[PDB]
């Protein structure tokens, strides 16, 4: 079964103006771990709203199976405790907690916190990195435990060496998150070997949909995108 079913379907951000994602089609398996790649500007980060409802829809057809949790790229904060920021409404459950915590990296920063999780951080608390607040935010979508993960170049911020660990703690095959719809907008190369389809997207189109491997000898869109644009 899928879990996202796409047909057709084309996104505009505004009525008034031209559509940012046209004739859109797609499938994903439950349980698969997707990259979405191309170009900056390339409608990539839009799909992720598209699929969120951010967007108009103008035609097709948008199926959902589950709930849906977002992680953006620029991380963002609530004016509480870390441990509030991650908790988000739900109840405090151990081990689940600390799991999240250990997973997203978040340990060496809590050893230097004022008071561990239960710091006040945002405007009015302590000040927090790009990357610390990427491994917050991430940790909160994690802690939701939704079925579907849209991830929007959610390690930016992060240090490369942590960043491989969060990929392989939570994001990918033996993460916490490896029986949950995945989706990983990303500009970088680095872990496109390990997912399991890649979604290549030029002028709010598809380009060409495969694994690492089979794209990577077809020499075609993703090909080219490796040689000359990835990071």
């Amino acid at each position: 079964t899928n879990s996202i079913t796409v047909r057709n379907a084309t996104f505009t951000w505004a009525r008034s103006d031209p559509p940012t994602l046209n004739g859109i089609t797609f499938s994903i398996p439950e349980g698969a771990l997707v990259a979405v790649v191309g170009q900056v500007g390339c409608g990539k980060s839009s799909l992720l709203s598209a699929l969120l409802a951010e967007m108009d829809k103008v035609e097709g057809h948008v199926a959902i199976k589950g709930s849906v949790a977002y992680v953006p790229q620029q991380a963002w904060i609530q004016n509480d405790s870390l441990r509030e920021n991650i908790l988000f409404g739900c109840q405090l459950e151990e081990p689940y907690y600390r799991s999240v915590i250990q997973a997203c990296a978040l340990l060496p920063d809590l050893e230097i916190l004022p008071s561990g999780d239960r710091t006040e951080i945002g405007e009015k608390g302590v000040n927090l990195s790009g990357g610390q607040k990427q491994r917050v935010s991430l940790a909160r979508a994690v802690y939701s435990n939704a079925d579907i993960y849209l991830f929007d170049d959610p390690l930016s911020a992060v240090d490369a060496h942590v960043g491989k660990h969060i990929f392989e703690n939570v994001i990918g095959p033996k993460g916490m998150l490896k029986n949950k719809t995945r989706i990983l907008v990303t500009h970088s190369m680095s872990y496109l070997p390990q997912v399991d389809v890649i979604i290549v997207m030029s002028g709010g189109k598809i380009s060409e949909m495969g694994s690492y491997q089979e794209l990577l000898a077809r020499d075609g869109a993703f090909a080219e995108f490796l040689r000359t644009y990835a990071s």
